């Protein structure tokens, strides 16, 4: 779902990256009152695993991309302040060192993968919790669920971009398809194939950490 530079205007881009600034603030806050030194590898393991699994991705048609993220595995283990820190670490180094969303995007794409993603998933995950599902199960619906939020919030900043951005004629001076367009695109990937990958190793990685060791 990352969005590449020139695919939202500067003002959402501005817009976004205000949104962003008092989420990693309050995180940074969280994190330094309840991490000791000794949790930081763990931060640092979520995010280079989350980078990792970003990088399998497939075009969408209307869209920008599709591919897991990890953003409600490394909620529900790390917390899902820790978890918006590691998840915007590994954006920042897509973006700076691999072009992989665009710079100036980055409060979109860390707002969506970092936050909606995480935090949604989480309030998913402890809802199933609450019905006693088991933490495999909770944690594999709160991925999917945390996944297709993020792009869903992906999909109507792109769709936004042609209706409040166009010349006097109408051509669209970023992303150019609509709402119509943007959300079955971005939707569809998401609800059939990336969510249930994102479900998948969510799943997987919880009953490993579980289990202790196997
Ligand atoms: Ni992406």
């Amino acid at each position: 779902m990352h969005i590449p530079e020139g695919y939202l205007s500067p003002q959402t881009c501005a817009v976004m990256g205000a949104a962003m600034v008092p989420v990693l603030t309050v995180a940074a806050k969280k994190v330094n009152k309840s991490f000791d030194k000794k949790d930081v590898p763990a931060m640092a393991i979520g995010s280079a695993f989350a980078f990792t699994i970003m990088m399998f991705n497939v075009p969408i048609p209307g869209g920008t991309t599709a591919h897991a993220i990890g953003a409600t595995l490394l909620a529900t283990t790390l917390g899902p302040w820790a978890a918006s820190i590691s998840l915007t670490l590994a954006l920042f180094i897509q973006a700076l060192l691999f072009g992989d969303g665009g710079i100036l995007a980055l409060g979109a794409n860390s707002f969506n993968m970092a936050f909606i993603a995480p935090f949604v998933g989480y309030g998913i995950y402890r809802l199933m919790l609450s019905l006693k599902l088991n933490k495999v199960l909770s944690s594999a619906i709160g991925g999917y669920v945390g996944i297709n939020a993020a792009a869903l919030a992906t999909a109507i900043e792109l769709g936004l971009q042609p209706l409040l951005f166009h010349t006097a004629n109408g051509t669209p001076l970023y992303f150019p398809y609509g709402l119509n367009v943007a959300i079955p695109a971005m939707m569809f990937a998401h609800l059939t194939v990336a969510g249930i990958v994102e479900a998948v190793i969510t799943g997987l990685v919880v009953y490993y950490l579980l289990e202790h060791h196997h």
